[PDB]
C-alpha cells in the first residue's frame, strides 16, 4: 500500500475518529476512484488485459481496507458504538467492516479472479444457431426474441439457449464464490453473507416485515396472473398453456418472465383507445440514445436538480459500441468518487421500456450529484432501496398519458374509465408482475448463503421459488446441471435484489408524497410532477442525505411514516385491481396454479425448425 494512502496514528477516542475519517476520506477517494475507473475500462471493452487491472485493482483496495480497518479496530473497537457524532458512528461503523479484505492473499485473488471470470462468463455468453457461426447475444438479440416473438418455438429456442449458455458454465464457479464470501464476513461477525446484505436496512424484523408486504400485494399479482395467463392461452392453445397450472416462464415477454409489458398488445382491454406503448412513435419520430437521455434530464431540471454535467456526456457509453469490442450491456450508473466523474452506461434501444430504463439510471446519476460531497463512506441510499426509486418515480409521471401527450408522443388525449384502465394494466405488467421476482431472487440467494440451498439443489430450490412466488414453470426440463439463477446478471455479477422489491413498494410512497408537496388534487395514477420545484425540493433533501441518517427518519420526513406501506401501490391500482377481480370471477377462472407439476409439451419439430 503506497505510504501516502496507509493510516497514520490518531488518538483512540471520538477527536481522533474524527480526524481519522479525514484522512481516510482522502486517500479513499483515490483509491475508489482507481478501482471504478479500472472497472469501468474493463466493462466498457471486455478484455484479458483489462481484466487483470481491474484484479489488480481490486486487490489494492482490499489492502487499503484492511489496514484502514484494522485500524479502526485497533483504536476505536469499544468506543465507536458510543460516539456523539451519529454520521462518525456511520463512518467508522462502514471502514471497520473488512468484508473480502478478511482473506489471506492467496484467497483474495481467487475472489477477485471468480468475480471477474462470472462477470466475462454472463457478459459474452452467446446463443449459436444451428449456421453455427451465427450466434445472437443478449442484448440486443436474444432481449428482441422474448420481447417481440410471438413463436412458441422461436422464444424456446432464445430461453433455454440463454439459460443454458450462461448458467451451466456458472454453476462451479458460483459455488467456490459463496464459499469465500460467507468465510469474509463470518469475519465480520455476520452468520453468513446474507445476514451482512440483510444488515443494511437495521430493522431486526426485515424478513417479517417483506412477508406481511408480500401478503397484501399477492392477491393483486394472483388476479394479474390469470387474466394474462387466460389471454396466452388464447393465443397458444390449450396445448401449451394450462389455464389451472403455472404459465410456461419464456412467453411473458422478458428472459426472467419478471416483467410483462412486452406483451400488453396482448392483453390491452379496450384497444380502440389511445395506444399506450409508445416505441412505434418514438421509432417513426426517429428518436436516438442521446434523445432520450435530454429528455430524461429535462424532467430532473424541470424540478430544480441538476443537470447532467460535461463528464458525463463525456465519459458515458449510451449505445452498444459498433466497433464489435465485447462489452457489459447490462444497464448501469457509475460514481467515479472523485466528485466529477460520474456516467451511464446502456447498451441503449429505442423503446418505451428502455425510455423508463433510461430514467432508472438517471435516478442513479442524480443521487451521487447530490450528495458528492457527503464523506465517501456516506455516499450511499439511505437503504439500498431508495437508490432503485429515485428514477421509477420520476417515471412514473414520465408514463402518465398527459405528460406523454406534452413530450409529443401521444397525440390523443381522453380521460374516461377505459383509458384508465388501459394505463393501470399497462403500469400493472410492469410492477405488479415484477413483485414476485423482486422477492424471491434474494429468498433463494439467502437460502444459499445461509447453506439451507446447497449446490445439490441450486436449481431445485430456485424453480420451487420461481412456481412458488411467480406461478411460471420452465418449457424445457430442468436438472442440477443447469443453473438458471446464474443466468440473471445480478447473481454472477454479485448485486443484491430486495432493495428491488422494497423500491417498488417505496416508489408509490414517494409518488404519493411528491403528488401530494406539487399541489395535484386528483386520482394518484394521473399525476405528473414535471416542473414542481415544490416537489423537487422534497426530493432534493432525501437525495442530499445519502446514507447519513437513519432511512426510517429519512422516509418519515418524506412521507409521514418511518416504515414501508403497500398502501399507496393499492390506491395508485385500486381500480384495476377492482376490474382484474370482477373479469377474472366472470371468466370463471382459477386464481393460482394447482396443476403445480405441469410443464408445457416440446413443439413438434423443435429444434429443429429454428431456421
Ligand atoms: C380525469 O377526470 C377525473 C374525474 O373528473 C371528475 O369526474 C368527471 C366524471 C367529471 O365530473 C369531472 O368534472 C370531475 O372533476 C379527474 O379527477 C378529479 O379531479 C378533480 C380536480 O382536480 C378533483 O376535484 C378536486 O377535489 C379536491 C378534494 O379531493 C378539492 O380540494 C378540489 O377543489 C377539487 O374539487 C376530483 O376529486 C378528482 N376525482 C377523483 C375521483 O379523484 C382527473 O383530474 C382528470 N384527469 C385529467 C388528466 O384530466
Ligand atoms: C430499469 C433498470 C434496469 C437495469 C438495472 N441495472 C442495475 C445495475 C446494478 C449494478 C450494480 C453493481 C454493478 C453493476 C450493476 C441497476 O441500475 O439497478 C437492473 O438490473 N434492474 C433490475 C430490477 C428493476 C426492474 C425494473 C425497474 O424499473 C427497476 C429495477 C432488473 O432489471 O432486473
Ligand atoms: C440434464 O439435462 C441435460 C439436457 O437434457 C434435458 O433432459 C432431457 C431428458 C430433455 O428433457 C431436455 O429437454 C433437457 O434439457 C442432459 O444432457 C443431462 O444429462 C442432464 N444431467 C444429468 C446430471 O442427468
Ligand atoms: C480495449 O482494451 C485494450 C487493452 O486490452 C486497449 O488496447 C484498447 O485501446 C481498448 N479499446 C478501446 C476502444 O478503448
Ligand atoms: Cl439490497
Ligand atoms: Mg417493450
Ligand atoms: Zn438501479
Amino acid at each position: 500500500l503506497d505510504p501516502g494512502l496507509q493510516p497514520g496514528q490518531f488518538s483512540a477516542d471520538e477527536a481522533g475518529a474524527q480526524l481519522f475519517a479525514q484522512s481516510y476520506q482522502s486517500s479513499a477517494e483515490q483509491v475508489l476512484f482507481q478501482s471504478v475507473a479500472a472497472s469501468w475500462a474493463h466493462d466498457t471493452n471486455i478484455t484479458a488485459e483489462n481484466a487483470r487491472r481491474q484484479e489488480e485493482a481490486a486487490l489494492l483496495s482490499q489492502e487499503f481496507a484492511e489496514a484502514w480497518g484494522q485500524k479502526a479496530k485497533e483504536l476505536y473497537e469499544p468506543i465507536w458504538q458510543q460516539f456523539t457524532d451519529p454520521q462518525l458512528r456511520r463512518i467508522i461503523g462502514a471502514v471497520r467492516t473488512l468484508g473480502s479484505a478478511n482473506l489471506p492473499l492467496a484467497k483474495r485473488q481467487q475472489y477477485n479472479a471468480l468475480l471477474s471470470q462470472m462477470s466475462r462468463i454472463y457478459s459474452t455468453a452467446k446463443v449459436c444457431l444451428p449456421k453455427t457461426a451465427t450466434c445472437w447475444s443478449l442484448d440486443p438479440d436474444l432481449t428482441n426474441i422474448l420481447a417481440s416473438s410471438r413463436s412458441y418455438a422461436m422464444l424456446l429456442f432464445a430461453w433455454e439457449g440463454w439459460h443454458n449458455a450462461a448458467g451451466i458454465p456458472l454453476k462451479p464457479l458460483y459455488e467456490d464464490f459463496t464459499a469465500l464470501s460467507n468465510e469474509a464476513y463470518k469475519q465480520d461477525g455476520f452468520t453468513d453473507t446474507g445476514a451482512y446484505w440483510r444488515s443494511w436496512y437495521n430493522s431486526p424484523t426485515f424478513e417479517d416485515d417483506l412477508e406481511h408486504l408480500y401478503q397484501q400485494l399477492e392477491p393483486l399479482y394472483l388476479n394479474l396472473h390469470a387474466f394474462v395467463r387466460r389471454a396466452l392461452h388464447r393465443r397458444y392453445g390449450d396445448r401449451y398453456i394450462n389455464l389451472r397450472g403455472p404459465i410456461p416462464a419464456h412467453l411473458l415477454g422478458d428472459m426472467w418472465a419478471q416483467s410483462w409489458e412486452n406483451i400488453y398488445d396482448m392483453v390491452v382491454p379496450f384497444p380502440d383507445k389511445p395506444n399506450l406503448d409508445v416505441t412505434s412513435t418514438m421509432l417513426q419520430q426517429g428518436w436516438q440514445a442521446t434523445h432520450m437521455f435530454r429528455v430524461a434530464e429535462e424532467f430532473f431540471t424541470s424540478l430544480e436538480l441538476s443537470p447532467m454535467p460535461p463528464e458525463f456526456w463525456e465519459g458515458s457509453m449510451l449505445e452498444k459500441p459498433a466497433d464489435g469490442r465485447e462489452v457489459v450491456c447490462h444497464a448501469s450508473a457509475w460514481d467515479f468518487y472523485n466528485r466529477k466523474d460520474f456516467r451511464i452506461k446502456q447498451c441503449t434501444r429505442v423503446t418505451m421500456d428502455q425510455l423508463s430504463t433510461v430514467h432508472h439510471e438517471m435516478g442513479h446519476i442524480q443521487y451521487y450529484l447530490q450528495y458528492k460531497d457527503l464523506p465517501v463512506s456516506l455516499r450511499r441510499g439511505a437503504n439500498p432501496g431508495f437508490h432503485e426509486a429515485i428514477g421509477d418515480v420520476l417515471a412514473l409521471s414520465v408514463s402518465t398519458p398527459e405528460h406523454l401527450h406534452k413530450i409529443g408522443l401521444l397525440d390523443r388525449v381522453t380521460n374516461d374509465t377505459e383509458s384508465d384502465i388501459n394505463y393501470l394494466l399497462k403500469m400493472a405488467l410492469e410492477k405488479i408482475a415484477f413483485l414476485p421476482f423482486g422477492y424471491l431472487v434474494d429468498q433463494w440467494r439467502w437460502g444459499v448463503f445461509s447453506g439451507r440451498t446447497p449446490p445439490s439443489r441450486y436449481n431445485f430450490d430456485w424453480w420451487y421459488l420461481r412456481t412458488k412466488y411467480q406461478g411460471i414453470c420452465p418449457p424445457v426440463t430442468r436438472n442440477e446441471t443447469h443453473f438458471d439463477a446464474g443466468a440473471k446478471f445480478h447473481v454472477p455479477n454479485v448485486t443484491p435484489y430486495i432493495r428491488y422489491f422494497v423500491s417498488f413498494v417505496l416508489q408509490f410512497q414517494f409518488h404519493e408524497a411528491l403528488c401530494k408537496e406539487a399541489g395535484y388534487e386528483g386520482p394518484l395514477h394521473q399525476c405528473d410532477i414535471y416542473r414542481s420545484t415544490k416537489a423537487g425540493a422534497k426530493l432534493r433533501k432525501v437525495l442530499r442525505a445519502g446514507s447519513s441518517r437513519p432511512w426510517q427518519e429519512v422516509l418519515k420526513d418524506m412521507v409521514g411514516l418511518d416504515a414501508l406501506d403497500a398502501q399507496p401501490l393499492l390506491k395508485y391500482f385500486q381500480l384495476v385491481t377492482q376490474w382484474l377481480q370482477e373479469q377474472n370471477q366472470q371468466n370463471g377462472e382459477v386464481l393460482g396454479w394447482p396443476e403445480y407439476q405441469w410443464h408445457p409439451p416440446l413443439p413438434d419439430n423443435y429444434p429443429e425448425g429454428i431456421d
